[PDB]
């Protein structure tokens, strides 16, 4: 809403018409997003420890009783910076609004009652996806704003009907509870979400031209050009989060932010007609969730297990590798993943 | 070089013209180095081991190797030689400048760790020799010419051109980069994705001053053959992720003057080719303001006789005063990703 007032306002002053260019805006999303996690940074990790435990005062590594309800730094982050450097009229960023504060307001109560059940939050998460992706549908009516877009390939793009809604309603919530599961260590499901949340604003800014558009072959959404500011925002949230959520992390992640984050990742790839492009650049959520569903198939099926642990993450944990060097070997692997996912676009 | 088998084999291998494909070639540099670090990593550090120490706890401070930069070495050079055309200068600049400073590392370390000595003043020597050759190369190569003619940004109205200066500021540039990643090598990883965050803007940067067309948008000086740097800053990019895998805060190969002095070569250099020593200093804020801090309290402590900070480099400063080693080494490499964007975004508004 902020830049409403930039071009409301540039009448007396023309120097403000710069608000209106889309890469200054979205270096200042970045920023505004990044400045006010830090600020509502140690303040708010105090107030969360003395609600969860009462003494506000703090042995590093072995780091114990710290908050669990950190998201809530990126839920503000992420929405102030939206509504500040986002255009309002948009209809593409006020769903991704919606499907992250839905997720957020999931989480949230599910830690809250955690500090004081699956199918609640479940049903809570299939019934807004399922709304989400049946505006979406109504809204893209045989156009190729709701085509399936497959990487090596110009020729193939099967137009989609309710199998639109059904892979909307799988990529979100598949996508939430990968990174719910991932953020099995501390610091490991926001850099990744970082790399792929950078690389969804690359791959927005590509849709928004024309020029572009046409030469990649990437479909073409008109409102797509405003979802640079929103990737670019989750990207410096994520970032100034990180900044607390290391090895030793002062505030850990929970629910209220992991479901969040996974979520708006899910619904910046269905809106630009993604999918493979989020589970390429997302490897690591959807090899965490391939990894659990094998351990589980392998203990239902016979006595021996295939990992040390469901997830990859604690099975490298728990052989030797320290968390540090696993948290950082992951975050390597994701940003492999997110470039060779950009580069994927290319290669069509 | 495999560019060139494809050039002299498409006649038969048709449909290989993908290999002349800037952005192809440089994503297939990347994956060359990294997994070229990848796989021969064990085995250095294997290597290492037995020899430093003679013989092969969870953060233990010793067994690590100190002199594990001939894994970053190897790799940029193999995948731009592999890759990149040997045909241009710029390239083989780069390299040389590189491969110079890598072997003054090396020697370094070796008079350090395996004589259990404590090189002296001869490194800066060699440092200064090759850097004035180098920059008197490039003066040679370029008389008058907008490869010369300074870049500032906020001001593409101003572009001084530089003569006798222009040793001068390479010199500077190049030692002070080669410096400053020296210095903040103190802390393990540290030192590494910082210069990959660097040597990517760089690699953007690049390809962006190898068209006329683009160039002409940003107003960056257009720069002839200067597009296939592109190649050796991604493959910089490749090899330190390849290394930072073995370089994490449990540090299981340290790096010794050995590739911290040849990274930070490879960016200064690769800074004086493109015209964007401004912009490096920018991106590696990080390391200009560890230099600078320790400048500062070695003059404090000279003149006023107290200190401001801990120690000298301000990870060091940060660590002692209670933070530990991973939440530093990310809250440095947050500082150096924005940095880099920050520089990136002011290479677009002039």
């Amino acid at each position: 809403m902020l830049v409403w007032l930039a071009e409301h306002l540039v009448k007396y002053y023309s120097g403000f018409n710069v608000f209106s260019y889309l890469p200054f805006r979205a270096i200042v999303s970045l920023l505004t997003a990044l400045f006010i996690s830090l600020w509502m940074g140690p303040r708010m990790i105090a107030h969360l420890q003395k609600l969860s435990f009462g003494q506000v005062v703090r042995s590093h590594f072995s780091k114990r009783g710290t908050p669990t309800m950190g998201g809530i730094m990126i839920l503000t982050a992420i929405v102030i910076s939206v509504l500040l450097w986002a255009y309002p009229s948009n209809p593409y960023v006020w769903c991704v609004l919606v499907v992250l504060v839905g997720y957020g307001v999931i989480g949230f109560v599910d830690d809250y009652r955690k500090v004081v059940i699956a199918r609640w939050k479940y049903f809570w998460m299939s019934v807004i996806a399922l709304g989400v992706a049946f505006a979406l549908y109504l809204a893209g009516k045989d156009t190729p704003a709701t085509q399936l877009v497959v990487p090596f390939f110009k020729d193939v793009m099967p137009q989609l009907g309710l199998f639109y809604i059904l892979l909307a309603y799988f990529v979100i919530v598949g996508t939430g509870n990968a990174v719910n599961l991932t953020d099995g260590l501390d610091g490991l499901a926001i850099m990744p979400t970082v790399f792929v949340a950078g690389g969804f604003a690359l791959v927005a800014w590509a849709t928004g031209n024309m020029n572009f558009a046409s030469y990649l072959h990437i479909p073409y959404l008109r409102h797509a050009g405003e979802l640079v500011i929103v990737c670019t925002a989750i990207v410096g949230a994520g970032l100034g989060f990180l900044w607390f959520n290391t090895y030793p992390a002062q505030v850990f992640m929970g629910d209220v932010g992991s479901l969040a984050l996974g979520g708006a990742l899910g619904i910046i790839a269905v809106l630009l007609r993604q999918e493979f492009l989020l589970v390429i650049m997302g490897g690591v959520f959807v090899v965490e969730t391939l990894s659990v569903i094998l351990q589980v198939g392998s203990f239902k099926l016979r006595g021996q297990r295939i990992f040390r642990m469901a997830p990859i993450h604690h099975h490298y944990e728990l052989k030797g590798w320290p968390e540090p060097r696993v948290i950082v070997r992951f975050w390597i692997i994701s940003l492999m993943l997110v470039l060779i996912g950009l580069a994927t676009l290319k290669v069509r």
